[PDB]
């Protein structure tokens, strides 16, 4: 895979942009300066083989980069990236990891270490499946763990309820591995939103299948639980992109 | 008004982020590097009184920063920032000026010149309703002119049809003054979208009032014209944010 060009410059540019201008009324500023964050980030992977990573590698980076998250507004998602982000609305209705500083800085970027100077590969990175799971997941898994550990109040989790191939909730998804296990007792409720894409056969429903497994796990952690399928506000978002869908017929 | 802190760092950080990572499959990269663009931007206003600007001040900057724009995808808007950008969807449905390099770099920012070193004011800028019209409109007017000049094919214009104080279309808006008059013969059609805010009185409608004045002007330029009020794609986005509104009732 081809890595992001001028990694340090893009990291530092996003970092400065975010610091001064992004999410000002939504998320707090971090204490560390961008240059300090860059040092922590770079030390996690640099001068190592590109697969030489584990869930602890970026611990210091996430420590420095982690913001306090607004109560009741934290959102998680599995399988529905675009809908979840669209609904969250860039921080206005919910927060996603991509609205947080480390999320915003590294969103969509590709990088990897190497042993020789300059300690990272500017030409080429291994396909992600060639490394061990703990290396593949080192960055975004720690990102997701640190974010989950910071959540307070009600959290929302949006899942795909129309994928015949992947359960709406899986123990081995990022939410199952790094999200739910890391929710602290500051969390009070998990609110699940089941997305049924328009025109697709409904596969999973609240109170059944993997969603019932999830309900039981959430209750066992002493969180309250609720679950809704295509609630109106979400249905309207889907309809905006497919207004002639049967489900979108206006009175 | 309070000027943006670290103006140069934010401009350069946004410029570099944009260059390497933003709109890659939507808009072309420009030839000029970010330091060259900064030089052109800064010289437009630096070492002058804060109102000592006119439409030519940022000529070099905008000439350097201008991108070829995607045919049929250019959108203009007046009075409807959030709705226009939500609908345009970060370049996926339409481009807005704020998705172009210069619009992205300076969106939301506040700056102004002073004669004394360092040539710009870090403490306070004029409300600019204080500067003469050519100065107040120097930056965003030239931005609009240059963007309109580059537009090709069908262009879309979203307006507020629910504002009792400000007509949907007026000749002195940025679009009326700098947009429409600068559309070239590469433009084939102006498609107007009139926002009727949910729960609010309708003030303007297609085929009447200022929208009829606009229709006349568009036809006089030998462009085709159409106009729709709350087309369903836009209505459903409004509804997502106010799902109990009467307009949103489903069959
Ligand atoms: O399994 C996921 C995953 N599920 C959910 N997420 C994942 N990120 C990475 N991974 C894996 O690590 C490797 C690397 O991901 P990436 O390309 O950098 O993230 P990407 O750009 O595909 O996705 C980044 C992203 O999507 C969330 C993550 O927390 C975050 O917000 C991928 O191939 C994925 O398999």
């Amino acid at each position: 895979i081809v890595p992001t060009r001028e990694l340090e410059n893009v990291f530092l540019g996003r970092c400065k942009d975010y610091e001064i201008t992004r999410y000002l009324d939504i998320l707090p500023r971090v204490r560390s300066d961008c240059s300090a964050l860059w040092k922590d980030f770079f030390k996690a992977f640099s001068f190592k083989n590109p697969c030489d990573l584990d869930l602890g590698s970026y611990k210091d980076f996430f420590t420095s980069a982690q913001q306090q998250l607004p109560k009741n507004k934290v959102m998680f998602w599995s399988g529905v990236y675009d809908e979840a982000h669209d609904y969250a609305n860039t921080g206005r209705k919910y927060i996603t990891l991509e609205d947080t500083l480390p999320g915003y800085m590294l969103n969509s970027l590709v990088w990897c270490g190497q042993r020789a100077n300059p300690g990272f590969n500017e030409k080429v990175c291994p396909d992600f499946k060639t490394c061990p799971v703990q290396a593949r997941e080192s960055f975004w898994g720690m990102a997701s763990s640190s974010y989950a550990h910071s959540a307070e109040g009600e959290v929302t989790y949006m899942v795909d309820g129309s994928n015949p191939k992947v359960p709406a909730y899986r123990p081995d998804s990022f939410f199952g591995k790094y999200g739910l296990p890391n929710l602290t007792n500051k969390v009070t409720r998990v609110k699940v939103i089941v997305l049924h894409r328009l025109g697709e056969k409904i596969i999973e429903k609240c109170g059944a299948g993997s969603l019932l497994d999830l309900e039981k796990l959430v209750k066992a952690k002493h969180f309250a639980f609720d679950c809704v399928e295509n609630p109106r506000a979400v249905l309207f978002l889907l309809c905006s992109d497919n207004p002639n869908a049967r489900e979108c017929r206006l009175a």
